[PDB]
């Protein structure tokens, strides 16, 4: 559950400090996972890494 | 007097390092205020934590 | 090209934790270069600093 998330010293409370903590990792990951998420589409062989031919098909008009 | 507080070595000008220390610190705080006014808005009690009927209340619908 | 400039280590392959030092960088810069625009747009003989009448002048209605 999502309480026992923030909750992290697990006393059944959440401080501010805690919230906090919670809530900038919760916008840390997004992030992580939105450009990720960019990644893996422009890295079509799903190889690590991306080319220069990825990285020219990605880019321009047409 | 707001450029008091920016000019923080108090020699009448304000560098750009100033500028910029307090552009930031400025919106460092709107942040620290905003989450705490959300913190409150959440711990009815005002104790200085959220257990879990403040949690519980705070989501959902109806 | 830019390419080149995010594949920093030059081996024609740009991983994610570079895509991602760059992201930030890039990020970083116009951050810098909007708030340099702004100074600049305050300090009118442009030499280094604002004083009081620049900052005065910057203020305000009409
Ligand atoms: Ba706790
Ligand atoms: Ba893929
Ligand atoms: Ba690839
Ligand atoms: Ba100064
Ligand atoms: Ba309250
Ligand atoms: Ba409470
Ligand atoms: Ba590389
Ligand atoms: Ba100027
Ligand atoms: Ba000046």
């Amino acid at each position: 559950a999502l309480f026992k998330e923030i909750d992290v010293n697990g006393d059944g409370a959440v401080s501010y400090e805690e919230v906090k903590a919670f809530v900038s990792k919760k916008r840390a990951i997004k992030n992580e996972q939105l450009l990720q998420l960019i990644f893996k589409s422009i890295d079509a062989d799903g190889n690590g890494e991306i080319d220069q031919n990825e990285f020219a098909k990605f880019y321009g008009s047409i």
